[PDB]
């Protein structure tokens, strides 16, 4: 129509089709995973947010889906990220024993995908879903990746490195999934150390962003928790990447 009902993408096309999809690839690339019954997983993440008002989801009704999704990950190799999500997951397709959220299963099911049902009926709705800003906060989308964002800071131990990107303005923003969520949840009896990779814009020759006042900022936040920071500068990110797939060669 002309008018949608909330500010926010609709349910992305084919959503059913795509989670149940990921899903069977998921379980048959990952031998841990292989036990789980993809059409029990898609019944409980639907009923998470079917025929329940938009705005009034809660981490209560995530939790069939969490119980279904339950993954053991190796905690000392868990990658954190924040606003440079092309390079983070570049890095964890050929890096293999480092992991992202969105190489958990519950957080590929998901990943780039919006939905949302409606209080009035039992359909998804295709036309328009809540906007975090806008509409609503407790959305389907947004309350989804708190939950799994949360558990997943808090299984993390020894050290946990988090990828940022150096070009934003803010680049560590307290008010990211980062900085709101996933700090406020690493366990000062388990994470020895927060490490940031700062990724260079272009250019080539700048500054050393690991002096940013918001880097700062972020180091003395976590020393709160007991948890020691450290941090570097990725200059040239694609020379990276090139060393990330190609392990010595003295250049790299
Ligand atoms: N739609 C989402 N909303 C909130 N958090 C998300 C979303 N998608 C992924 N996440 C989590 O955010 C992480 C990436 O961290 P930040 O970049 O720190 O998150 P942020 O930039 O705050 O992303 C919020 C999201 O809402 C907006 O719609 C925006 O488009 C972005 O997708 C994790 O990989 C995942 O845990």
């Amino acid at each position: 129509r002309w008018r949608q009902t909330w500010s926010g993408p609709g349910t992305t096309k084919r959503f059913p089709e795509t989670v149940l999809a990921r899903c069977v690839k998921y379980t048959e690339i990952h031998p841990e995973m292989r036990h789980v019954d993809c059409q029990s997983v898609w019944d409980a993440f639907k009923g998470a947010f079917i025929s329940k008002h938009p705005c009034d989801i809660t981490e209560e009704d995530y939790q069939p889906l969490m119980k279904l999704g339950t993954q053991t990950v190796p905690c000392n190799k868990i990658l954190l990220w924040s606003r440079i999500k092309d390079l983070a997951h570049q890095f964890t397709q050929v890096q293999r024993d480092m992991f992202t959220l969105e190489d958990t299963l519950l957080g590929y099911l998901a990943d780039d995908l919006t939905w949302c049902g409606e209080f009035d009926t039992s359909k998804i709705n295709y036309q328009s879903c809540p906007d975090w800003r806008k509409d609503c906060s407790n959305n389907p989308v947004s309350v989804f990746w708190k939950t799994v964002s949360r558990r997943f800071a808090e299984a993390a131990c020894d050290v946990v490195h988090v990828m940022l990107d150096g070009s934003r303005s803010k680049i560590f923003d307290k008010d990211s999934t980062f900085g709101s969520v996933e700090v406020h949840n690493l366990q000062p009896e388990k994470v020895q150390t927060l490490e940031a990779w700062v990724i260079h814009g272009g250019r080539e020759d700048s500054r050393d962003l690991c002096q940013d006042p918001t880097i700062k900022e972020l180091e003395s936040i976590i020393s709160k928790r007991n948890i020691q920071f450290s941090c570097k500068n990725i200059y040239r990110p694609d020379k990276f990447l090139q060393c990330v797939k190609n392990p010595e060669d003295s250049s790299c």
